[PDB]
């Protein structure tokens, strides 16, 4: 119950604006659809048995991600673990024969579900499974396998429960709308000009000293209006009084009735305030400043290209430490699949994994665009520390230090520079 | 209802400026019409039984597009995709003969459709369909094939319900018009000198005290008027009196009967107030702020071609995926009528896609700025890494990681660039 | 207990935002995972029996990861040895055989284990260890071997007690936020205006006079809302109000009743005063300055190439000491897995450790950055001081202090250097 009310106040962090602008921030790069290329591939580049089996995998695993429908349901199944907290698929198989292998795997809403073998809290009908029928209204038992859970990994406060990312920006999110409230409450209000207007009347009874004031409003209230629809004044067609004129009568001998207005709201704020909590908020939620939240005008700074700072390449590292836990939603639909249907057991995986890398593609635009400060400033040194080239560093020890490149890259490049020479067309 | 109401909150969004300036900023290029150039192509870039088939669409295709007048009514269509959060097109078909095959796609008001086998709801006459006649103010049923049915792929605050793209802007934007109306009901308001004129009277009768009254303002009322019409001041002409002269007689030996002016409207907001909230709206929205909305003076920055931002590129990519969305009123509408009217069968289809890429058109003229940037600097990186490109980097390593080519580009070339030799013109 | 109370405090600084943001920038270059790279190697550079021995321990070590699960969750084994201030790890051997040997190692939470021979306290059900049975609700005790007992080496105020590396900025911390409640504990309130009407009611009874303060309230109570959901203002559609209107009658001859406002939040501040404690907090943390807190519009300073500055340089030199007493948790699982294994000796051990040095991978990335801004300097130097190194210095001697080479490098560079002549492809 606490871990789905927690799932809530996420969920109702994300209905605000700039949370959703920045939580997208990362989804957007965290799998990044592109044109062509594909995303979340089964890198294998460990020993295995066969030169087949390691290309069988695709037959499971290009289909592993058609279940999930990933292709174009990627973005929504990992911006959902992250907000959400949590993350269950549940898994249908089979129910005969053996190795068929596996169903359809189904979404399940976190808040429903109960962890201690899992509970499935069931709200309205959900599914009736391979059998015996669709249950409603009951806590079904599922054993834990298989369903696919994934977590944020984080401990929390206090061990051991679930939490985040989303968690240290909320009490910051909470605190800075309290001030967007505040700020329109302030002018909002004092916006229209308010008078309180002080009449006396002395001894004679509320019955008929009421009948006094009911003079002094069918005489001089008044009606003029501002409507936001369409911003004329109403009742007031055409032109405006130059002027005001309004006529109380002292009854008294002595200066007891007035019109004292109640104060304007003059703009002495000096507003460096909310722009205190919006650069917070911001750095609450793990996107990077350098995405452009301020004007930024100009200035420029300035340079041609822009550069890899270091707030952008952390920050990649934040994401593809991500990636690494979303991992986890591929390689146990997988390996339960993978043992299902047959081949490898779990005593052979064990060794694989080690390394059985899942590589997310990431944006080909800004791959390039730090390929090329990295190349350019290799290259930078290299004519820089060129003279000396001949006399003091070899040639294989600058290409090697200088560029970074590796032994059987030279070896391969060597071997095929020499037919560039063979003959056309860049003899000069 | 609750659905419908929405609809009603988000096209009295559209209803105010701004929204309607920023909503139009995406379906401009969300589908952009150009001269010559088609939009919404159907890419077939897979497998295909037939060189025929894979052409016949065309005649499914090129005219299922003419059904949805799509030509001269398409970013309409997605405009009312995007703003109404639901867009839903009846399907007429056939009655008769099966594989004629279909008829006429009619847009539906969405806030007249409830969803659980679709409920029509019928605001007056619509249609006929094929039998048996016009229904008349009564919930006819459709089921939930053959209509089209787009969402905006949005879960919200609590699943299942659909929401946005506009949602997150809707706060926002009703509190960015609360200022503006606080801020002209500030002026109005106090615009004009208003005067409160207390004269006293003890010991008299109301009935014959107001005598008293009836003479003070047919003596010295201010009949000054201006009038918006024609910025004249009516019963004064001509010229303006130099200076004003009111007579009031305390009747009494005291100072009680004089005039108390009201507040005058002093000005010391100091408004980098809404200032704020504009910036907010327009960061809700969507829209990247790099579109003008500041005055920008000069600076510049500067540069004489305008370069990609993170800002711009990062909403292309929000496009783009929003026309993977609106990629759905063009599949099912093509689908069965791709099988209703014969050739591949549904079981054919699903292996299909995979890959039947709808292709919408980009800008032309922001493909070439886009892609004179890339090409600017990797001929700058190739120019600046060149001394070294015969010693260290080979042509063709260079050629396809500097210049990003592929091999069957620099294959094509190298046999096309062999006749460009013989002889002239460029042979210097 | 309170060294349990502690690592909660700890516990309750990471919870708020920043320190976060602080603390896993440390974590994240003080264990660099990088692709294909691997962390912690076990450099062995010092006299060993057998050159089949040193590499054998990677049967030992590359396993001893395992049971850490090092690989995927390192950096949460020491973002918590760093926070919590204090790490234990259990170690299960063997029951039987010896050398057979040992089993995984359970992290323990601290907070329950005290150190006078380790009393772990057990909160329900932990463990069943080799024998007999896991135990409930009682304080296990075991011996100073074998449990990993890994500190962050801090004496604190008075000897002997275990603190840090967060503890100098705990009260910093708390005392930031303690101005962040109350800058928007001062905005918040006063939001709203607030007014306090007194009217007053002499000689009647408190049974009847509230009865003349139920009818104010009936009649001129104001109702109008701003609500946070959407900001619009309930019960008030459509329009707003151009001014207010409120009607008070001081009963006696005497101006005692009326309405005073209480003051406006006047934003005089001013606010120079939090942007001091944040940075307080910041240099607290031990991570440096240069990371961007702050905007830091451009300027530019300028340069292409961000320059190692003493700051960042500094730091490294923090981390590399941390990894060395997080260096413990390696060498005591290893080595009294090196003894129940057999093998070396304890009496062997000794003179080994001296040097058995534990490698962290580094980030990959600033090696480079920081060994290319080196290498720019002995380079400058070398083409400036040029001219001179016929007559006065010699090649060997500028080779071996401008260059800051050793001879080795220049004995087996020269041999090597002379195949680069022989022939192609340099010579020009």
């Amino acid at each position: 119950n606490w871990i789905s009310e927690l799932i809530d106040t996420y969920r109702n962090l994300m209905n605000n604006y700039e949370v959703d602008n920045a939580v997208s921030e990362i989804v957007s790069d965290a799998i990044v659809y592109e044109d062509d290329t594909e995303v979340v591939a089964l890198n294998l580049d460990k020993s295995k048995f066969s030169p087949k089996i390691k290309n069988m995998m695709l037959d499971e695993f290009s289909d592993v991600l058609n279940h999930l429908s990933f292709q174009r349901k990627g973005s929504d199944h990992f911006r959902r673990w992250y907000v959400d907290s949590r993350i269950f698929f549940h898994k249908i198989i089979d129910p005969k024969r053996p190795k068929e292998g596996i169903k359809e795997l189904r979404r399940l809403d976190p808040r429903q579900v109960q962890y201690v073998y899992f509970i499935y809290d069931t709200a309205h009908e959900s599914y009736a499974c391979d059998g015996r029928m669709y249950e409603a209204g009951t806590k079904i038992k599922i054993p834990k396998a298989a369903v696919v859970y994934a977590h944020s990994g984080l401990v929390d406060c206090c061990g051991k429960n679930i939490i985040g990312y989303l968690h240290r920006a909320v009490k910051p999110a909470n605190q800075l709308k309290l001030l967007e409230d505040a700020v329109v409450i302030y002018r909002i209000t004092r916006a229209p000009d308010r008078r309180v207007w002080y009449v006396d009347t002395g001894n004679m009874p509320a019955r008929k000293a009421a009948e006094h004031m009911q003079h002094v409003m069918n005489t001089m209230k008044n009606r003029v209006v501002y409507d936001a629809s369409t911003g004329k004044i109403k009742n007031q067609q055409h032109n405006m009084s130059m002027t005001e004129d309004y006529w109380l009568q002292r009854r008294d001998g002595k200066a007891v009735t007035e019109v004292d207005t109640l104060p304007g709201a003059d703009n002495t704020g000096n507003m460096e305030d909310i722009r205190w909590f919006r650069q917070a908020l911001y750095m609450a939620l793990r996107v990077p400043l350098s995405r452009i939240p301020q004007d930024q005008q100009g200035g420029v700074m300035f340079d041609s290209g822009t550069s890899i700072t270091r707030d952008e390449l952390t920050f990649a590292k934040f994401i593809r430490e991500l990636q690494h836990k979303f991992e986890e939603v591929f390689l146990d639909p997988l390996k339960t699949n993978l043992l299902l249907k047959g081949i490898i057991t779990e005593d052979e995986w064990n060794d694989e994994i080690n390394n059985i890398k899942i590589e997310f593609h990431r944006d080909s635009y800004f791959a390039e665009l730090k390929e090329a400060e990295i190349l350019e400033r290799r290259i930078n040194m290299l004519t820089m520390a060129e003279p000396f080239i001949g006399k003091y560093i070899s040639h294989r020890t600058a290409m090697k230090d200088i560029l970074q490149m590796t032994d059987e890259e030279i070896e391969q490049e060597a071997k095929q520079i020499e037919e560039e020479s063979k003959e056309a067309r860049f003899q000069d």
